[PDB]
C-alpha cells in the first residue's frame, strides 16, 4: 500500500513518488500556542501541509486526477491551461512523468508577478499573457479561461482539462485530501480551506458532508478590493459551478495584510507555507472570534472540551518574497548591519592572491606597487618599487574589514584608481603585479580591484609591517636613489 | 518510533515535526532512465531529497545535532555563525523550536545574491554583512567566521557552534541520513555528496566506512575558479580539520554551468531541488564517465550486475531562479508570448465595472463618455454624452483583448488621455463615469485607467452596438442639437 | 594741409579706399562727457572721448592695420597676411587686406580661451582662424604662442607676410601720424592724454607724439590690475616684454579691473558714447589718477594759466561682441528685469491675421466643404455648454483653462501661458489623428476668440492648417436657434 | 546753410545734443560699393549705401526718435516714454530721451518672441522691458498688440508719451528733413533711392522728399516675402494697415527673403560696409529690380542723357546683434572653419610665466622648504625612468601620454589635448589630498617641461600653487650624479 521506507525505485520511482497513496501521507502538524490566540479556549488548529508534497503544492491534487481522467494516450499531445501559477507547474510535471507530454502552454494573467513568471519558465512552462481581469470568469470570452478551453475544442491533439469547470478538480480531495485528513485527525471538528477555483473547499466539503458530518466546513474568501495569491473573492466566486454552496457552512472573507503577517508568522515558527495558508489561517481565526464574541465557541467543541480545527497549507512562500516587503512594513523585519557594503567589494577573493612576504618577494616581468602615503613610501620603502597612495589610507586608518565605511572608501577609492591609462602609466598590463600596504588589507582589496580587471595582481599578507619582521635582512631604500 | 499517520499534535508537534527519527524517512528516489546516461550500463541513481524535510534543506541535521548538544538552557540567548544561507534559516528554525531562542545573528558575505539576502530578513535573521573572501577560512581573522566564534567566546549568552569546526556537524549524516540510505538502499554501492563545510560527505563516508566499506564514496568540489551556492573548492576545503580525506576515496571537480543545466533538468522531471543538488550528480556523472572511458564501471557492479548510487539533494532551487537565467542561455527557456503585455495593463479590472446596456443608462451627477471616432459620434449617438475619440481605436481595429499590440496601444493612449487636466475638463471628478465604446472593450480598458486614477468609471458591456440591440427605442441623436 | 570729405560722400573706384582714408574721413570725433559722468567737473577737468570705434572699420586697430600693411605689403610678391590678435586687429587686417590691397587670405592665431561668441566673429568677418593653446596673451618671443610661430611662418615663404602688431614700429608710428595730431588739433588745450596699454602701440604713439609736439601734456598709460582680465589691454607683467618705448611714453600707469571697466562702459552707452570695455577701462584709470591728486590737492598743477584741465582718452571699440560679457561681470542692478519674462517660454509661434476669419466668412467656408473630409470645427468650450448649442458638425475638445469668464489672454500674461501651454499639450499627435486633422481647413470656435486665435498659432506651427472665429461664440449666437431658445 | 564740425570735435555742456545732431555732425556717410559687388556695373549704374549705421547711435531710427521726441515732448509734464518697437527705434529713443530730453524712464514694449540675445541689448542700453504674446508684428488699431496698448497709457496719463512711431508724421518727416535732403546734396545726378519698409517711415521719407526735389528719381520699396522674416522690414501684407502715405512714396515694391539678405549684408560686412541684415535685405530688392530691367532691356531708361544710372540704398543698423542668425540662415561654407578646433575644449586655463621657473631657482626652493610640509616635487616620468633617477624627497606620476618621445604639446594640437585630459583626469580631489598638495608649494618636472607648465595651468585652476622646472629633466642631468654614471 503506502512506501515504509519512503524509497522509490525502478522505471515508476516518479510516478510513485508523486502518488499521494503510495507516498506516506501529508503531513499535519499543530501550530504552537504562542501563535494560537484560542488555547486556552480549547483550540487545537493543525496546518496540512499539502506544500511538502514533492510538487511544494495542493494543486497537484486536481492535475493528477484531472490528467488521468482527461488524456487520451495517443493523440493528447499538448495540454493548456488558465491558471495563476500553482495548476499550470502541477500539469507541468504529472504531464511528463504520467502521460509523457512535454508541450504545455500555460496562460496567465499580464499582472502577475516578475518573480512568479520566471518560475512559470523554469519549469517550462510556454507562457502567454492575457489582459484584463487577472481572475476572468471561465466564460468571459475574452479572458485565458475560454480562449484555453476553445483552443482545445477545435484540435483533438489539444487538451485543456478545466480546473475551473472539471469536477476531478475536487473529486481529488475527496480521494485523497479529505481521508488523510480524517484519519490523521479523527476528533476533527471543523476543516477550513481558502477558495480560489473552491475545488480545495468543496471536494474537503463535500468528503467530510458524509464522512463526519459534525464537522464544521469554513470557506475563505479575499475581500472586497483586495488581492491575495490563490484565491478570488465572494464576487469573483459567484458564477463558478462546483457545489461549494453545498460544502462550506460559513464564509470568511480576509485581506492580504493579514494573510502575507501570518504567513511570515507560521514560516518562522517551522511551519513553511505561502501568503495562502497564513490567509487561511486568519479566515479561521476570524470565525473562532465570532463565536467566542457570541459566546459559541462551546458548540465545535467534542466530548474532551477541545476544538480541533484542521487548515490547509497551500504552497511555499519563495515565489512570494518580495511581496512581503511591499506589503508588511520594515518593522517586519530586521534590517541589513554593513548594509553598504552590498553596492561595493563586489569582486572575488582567492586565498592564492595573498602570498608571504618571503615568497612574494622572491619571485621578484614583474612589479611591485606600494599604497601607502608619499611620504611614507620616502621614509623606507622596498627598493624597486613603485609609489601609488590612497586618500582613504593612512598608517592610522583602521583595516577595511573592521570598518564598512573603511571598506567601502578604499575599494571606491582602488577602482576610481585604476582606471585604463593608469593601468598602462605602470606598465601593469600583462606582468605579475605584487601589492603591498601597511598591514596587506589594503592591498587584499586591491587584488580583488585588479584580478577583476584582469591584471595578475598578488598581494603581501602581512603588509610591509611583515616584511621588516619576517625578512628583517632585506635593506631597504630610505628617497633615496 | 515513526509516525505512522504523519500527523503531529501536543505541545512538542513541531519538535517531532523536525525530528529525523520521529518524521518519516527523507525520500529516497531513482532518477528517471531519460536523465541517466549510464542506464544501459547498469547504473541505477538514487536522489536523497534532503529538501524535502520541513526546514527545506539538509543543513538541518548539523543545526540540530549542534545545538542540541552546544545550548546551554538557562544561559544560552544568542546564536551567532557564518554561513552561505542555509546553515542560518536552519539555525533559526532549531533556535526556536527546540530552544526558545529568536536572537540569531546571521553572518554572511556581501556578495551574496540579494534574493537570498531578502530571504535571510524573511526568516527573521538580523544579518551583517562581510566584505573579503565570500568563502574565508576559519582561521582568517578578517573573515566572519573567526569573528563570529570569537564574539561567543567573550560573552556567555551569545553561542556560536562552528559548523566548519563542530563535530557534531558530520556526526549528524552520521546519526541520520547515512543509516537512512542504507536501509532504503541496501544494495548501495556509491555514495556522493558535495562539499562546502564537507560535513555531509564526512559524515556519510564516515558512516559508510563501516556500515559497508564495498560502499564508493565520491566527494564533489567546485571547479577552480568557478563558483556555486553551497560547496566550495578543492583549495577552500584543505584548511579544514574534519576528516574528509577519510571519508571520501575520489574528487570530482564541476563547473557552475553543468550544476544549473542539471538542476533545471531534475526539477523538470519531478525532482524539485537546487544548483548543489546537480553539482552533484554531475560529479557523479563525471565519475561515472571515468570508469566507462577506462572499461572499470564492472568494479562498482553488485551481484545482479547493477550499480546503486546515491547523491545528495540538498535543497530547493527557489532561492537561485535568477540565477538559473544569467548562468544558462536563453535557449533553455520558453520565451514569454505577449511579453509586451507586462509592462502595460498594469491595473485591476472588476466585473462591478461593467454594466449591461439598460443598467448602465438607467442610472442616467452623472456623466456618459463616448470613445467612438468623431465621425462615427456625429453620425449616432445616445443623447447626453461627451465625445472624446482615440487614434487606436476605430470601427474595424481588433479588439484589444485579442491582439496585444492593440492592447497596448490603446492602455498607453488612455493613459496620456486622461491626464489631470483633462478629468477636470470634462467634469469627470466625483461622478459617476460611464464609457461606451463600439463594442465595450476599450470602454472596459478605460475603466481600468480610470478607477486606478480614482474615478468611480464603469463601461457598457457590448458598447454602443448592444444599446443598440438591447435598448432600440431609446432614441439616438444622429451632430443635430 | 591735406582737405577733408566735406559732403562724406565717396564715389568712383577707389570710393573704399578714400572711406576707409583717416585723412579723407572727418576727423574721428572727440567729445567730451557730460558733467553726470565727470565726478571732477566741479574741480575744472575737462574730459573728451577719442571714439576710435567711429572709422568705418569701427576700431582703434585700423590705424596701425592701415599703416603696417601700406608699408610692409609688397604688391606682387604678398599674398597672405597671417598675425596673432585677440581680435580688434586682425578684423581691421582682414579689411584693409582687402580695400587697399586686394589680399583675402588672411590668417587670424588666436588663443583657443577666447570666446564663443568673439570666435564667431572672427569667422563672420572672413578670417582663417588658428587656436593655439598656451597663454592668452604670450610674449612675442615665446617660441610657443601664436607671436612667434606666425613670425617664423612669414619669414619661410617670402609670399606671406606677417606684419606683427608686437614688436613692428608702424604700430605705435601710426597714431603719431593720424590719433596725436588729430586729438592736438581737436583739443589744443590739452593737459593730459589717456590710453590702455595691449601692444602698447596706442599709448606709445600718444606718447611719443605728444612728449615732443606738446610737452607739457602728462601721459597716463593703464594697465590690466594683476589676477583680472579685460579685453584688450594686459596686465603690467604680461606687458613688460614688449620692445616698443612704451616706458618713455607714459608718465604714470594705472591698473584698472574688469568690474570698474564694464561699468563704466556701460555707463559711457546709457550717455550716448557707445564704447566697449577697454575704454570704461581707460576712463577708470584716468578717474584713479584724477582721484589720487585731488585726495592729495595736487590737481591743480595738471592745469595752466586756465582753472580748468582737458584729459583726452580713448576708446577703442564697440560694446556689442562683449554684452554677455556684461551680465555676467555686474549684477542683476543696473538691468531693469524684463517684465512679462515667463512669455519667453510660451506662445513661441507665429500669428496671421489671414487665420483669423469673420464668422460668416467662417461658418460659410465649413459649410460649403464637406463636413470631416476637407474641414472640421473644433468647439472648445464646456462640454455642458456645447450641448446646449453647437454649430451642427462640429467636434468638443474642453479647455480648462478656458471658460466664459476667463479675459483676454492678450491682457493677461499668466492666462496666456496656461491656455497656450494646455493648447500645446491638448493638440499631442494622436489628437491631431484621432480628429483626423491633417490636410482639412480647421476652424476654431471658442468663449473667447482670442483664445481661438492662439490656438490656431499652435495648430498651425504643427502644420495644421486652422483658422478662428473671430469674436468667440457670442458672435454667432444669431445663428443659434437653441441658444436663443435657452434664454428664454 | 547751417554749418557742420569741420573738427568734428564736441565741448561745453551740449556736447553731446551737438554729437547727435545730423545737422551739427558730417552728413552720414554715401559710399559707393565696389564693381565686385556691383553686377550692373558693365551697364552703368553705380549704387551708394547710405550708412546711416554711423550715426553716433549706429542705427537709421536715430532720426524719427529725435523728430518725434523734439515735436511730442512737454517739458515739464513729460516724464515717462513708451514705444512698441522690435529694437531699434526704442534703443534710439532712450539715448536721446536722456541726451535731449533728461527722460530715463523709457519703456519698451516688445514681442515675447525677440531673440534672446536682443532682449539683453534692450535691457543693456538701460530701458525697461515688457513682452507681449501677440503677433509680432501687430497692426497699429490691433487693441491685443502693445502698438494700441501703449498709445492708451499715454492717453490715460498726461504724464507719459507714447511718440508712436506707426502712425506718427515726424517719423517720416524726419527722413523728408535730413536724410533725402543729404542724399541729394551728396549725389546730386540720383536717379533711384531704396530702402526697405518697417514701418514705412523711412521709404515714406525719401519717396515723399524726392517726389518733389527731384521728380526723376525713381522710388523702390522693399518689402519681405511672404512667409519669411528679416529683423527691420514688414512683408507687404503685414504693412497694409499703417496710414503713412507710403503707397504715394513708392513707384515699386520688391519682395526680398531673408537668406538673400543675411548674405549680401555679410558680403558688404567684408567689403568694409559693415551693416545688418536689412543693409542687405535693401541692396538685395535693389538688384531684383534692377535684374528685372536689365533682362527686359529696360535698363537704359532710368539713366538720363548720361549713360550712368546712380542709385542709392540705405543701410540701416549694424550686424553684431544678429551674427548668431547669419550661422544659422547661412551654410557652413561662406566661412572658414576654426582650425584646431579641438582646444577649443580643452586648455581652458590661465598660464602665468612666473609659474615656469629656471631649474637652479626651482630645486633651491624645494630643499630650502621642509619637504612634505611646505613643498612637493611631483615627477612625472615613466616609473622606470624615476627610480634610475630622480630628485630625493620627490614623488613619481606617471602620465601615459608623455613620455621621452613626445614633442612639446605646443606644437601639437592631439598631443595638448591629450595630456591636458590626463592630468585633468590625474588631479581628482582624491589624488590632491593622497599627495597633500594642498596647501604646498608644488613643482613639476617632466621630460618636455611644456607638458609640466600644462600641469601647472591644471592644478593652478584647481587651487594648488604649481609651478614648472623650465627645461624639463634635461636641463637637471648636471646635478644628478646617478643620471650621469648609467651613460657610461
Ligand atoms: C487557481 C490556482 N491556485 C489555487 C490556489 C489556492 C486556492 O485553491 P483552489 O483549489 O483554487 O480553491 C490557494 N493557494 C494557492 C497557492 C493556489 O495556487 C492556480 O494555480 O491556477
Ligand atoms: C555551508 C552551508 N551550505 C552547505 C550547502 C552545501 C554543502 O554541504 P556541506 O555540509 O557544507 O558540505 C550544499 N548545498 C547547499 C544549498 C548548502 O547550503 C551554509 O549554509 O552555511
Ligand atoms: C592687441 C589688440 N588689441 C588692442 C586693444 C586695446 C589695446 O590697444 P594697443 O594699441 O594694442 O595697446 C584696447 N582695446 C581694444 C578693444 C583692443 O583691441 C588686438 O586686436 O590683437
Ligand atoms: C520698426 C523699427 N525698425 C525699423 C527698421 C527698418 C525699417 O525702417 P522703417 O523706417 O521702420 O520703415 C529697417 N532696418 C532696421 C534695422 C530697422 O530697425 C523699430 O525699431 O521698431
Amino acid at each position: 500500500p503506502r512506501n515504509l521506507l519512503n524509497a522509490y525505485a525502478g522505471p515508476n520511482a516518479l510516478r510513485d513518488y508523486f502518488d499521494p497513496d503510495c507516498q506516506p501521507m501529508i503531513p499535519l502538524v499543530e501550530i504552537p500556542q504562542s501563535l494560537n490566540p484560542f488555547y486556552e479556549d480549547g483550540v487545537r488548529i493543525h496546518a496540512k501541509m499539502m506544500s511538502m508534497h514533492p510538487s511544494n503544492n495542493v494543486k497537484i491534487m486536481p492535475a493528477l486526477n484531472m490528467l488521468t481522467k482527461e488524456v487520451q494516450p495517443e493523440k493528447s499531445k499538448t495540454v493548456i491551461e488558465y491558471s495563476s501559477g500553482s495548476t499550470v507547474i502541477s500539469l507541468a510535471l504529472v504531464s511528463r512523468i504520467n502521460h509523457g507530454i512535454n508541450d504545455v502552454r500555460a496562460f496567465l494573467s499580464n499582472k502577475t508577478s516578475a518573480p512568479k513568471l520566471r518560475l512559470m519558465q523554469f519549469f517550462g512552462l510556454d507562457v502567454t499573457l492575457f489582459g484584463g481581469p487577472s481572475q476572468p470568469a471561465p466564460n468571459d470570452e475574452r479572458g485565458g479561461i475560454y480562449r484555453a478551453r476553445m483552443m482545445a475544442r477545435e484540435d483533438e491533439a489539444i487538451l485543456n482539462v478545466d480546473q475551473y469547470e472539471n469536477d476531478a478538480n475536487w473529486q481529488s480531495h475527496v480521494k485523497w485530501t479529505g481521508p488523510q485528513i480524517h484519519e490523521q485527525l479523527p476528533s476533527i471538528r471543523l476543516i477550513c480551506a481558502g477558495m480560489g477555483t473552491s475545488g480545495t473547499m468543496t471536494g474537503l466539503g463535500q468528503y467530510f458532508k458524509t464522512a463526519k458530518p459534525s464537522v464544521f466546513r469554513l470557506g475563505v474568501c479575499t475581500a472586497a478590493g483586495d488581492r491575495v495569491p490563490g484565491p478570488r473573492s465572494l464576487a469573483l466566486l459567484s458564477p463558478v459551478e462546483f457545489p461549494w454552496r453545498d460544502s462550506v457552512d460559513a464564509i470568511e472573507e480576509v485581506g492580504s495584510k493579514d494573510a502575507f503577517t501570518l504567513s511570515l508568522k507560521l514560516c518562522r515558527e517551522g511551519l513553511i507555507c505561502g501568503p495562502s495558508s497564513g490567509f487561511n489561517l486568519q479566515g479561521l481565526f476570524n470565525y473562532l472570534g465570532r463565536l467566542k464574541a457570541a459566546g459559541t465557541l462551546s458548540s465545535l467543541a467534542g466530548p474532551y472540551g477541545i476544538i480541533d480545527c484542521a487548515f490547509i497549507c497551500c504552497d511555499l512562500p519563495y515565489p512570494y518574497v518580495d511581496e512581503y516587503f511591499d506589503k508588511l512594513g520594515d518593522n517586519a523585519f530586521h534590517p541589513i548591519r554593513n548594509q553598504n557594503l552590498a553596492a561595493v567589494d563586489l569582486y572575488r577573493y582567492d586565498e592564492a592572491w595573498e602570498l608571504e612576504p618571503s615568497s612574494a618577494l622572491s619571485h621578484f616581468e614583474a612589479v611591485l606597487l606600494d599604497l601607502r602615503k608619499p611620504e611614507d613610501f620616502i621614509m623606507s620603502h622596498i627598493p624597486g618599487s613603485y609609489n601609488l597612495p590612497l586618500q582613504s589610507s593612512n598608517a592610522s586608518t583602521p583595516s577595511p574589514f573592521t570598518d564598512a565605511m573603511v571598506l567601502e572608501k578604499q575599494w571606491k577609492e582602488l577602482e576610481a584608481t585604476f582606471t585604463l591609462d593608469r593601468i598602462n602609466a605602470h606598465d601593469l598590463s600583462g606582468k605579475d603585479v605584487y601589492i603591498l600596504c601597511y598591514n596587506g588589507d589594503t592591498a587584499r582589496v586591491a587584488t580583488s580591484v585588479l584580478r577583476a580587471k584582469g591584471i595578475s595582481a598578488s598581494s603581501v599578507k602581512g603588509g610591509i609591517a611583515a616584511v621588516r619582521k619576517d625578512l628583517p635582512q632585506m635593506q631597504m631604500a630610505e628617497g633615496r636613489v
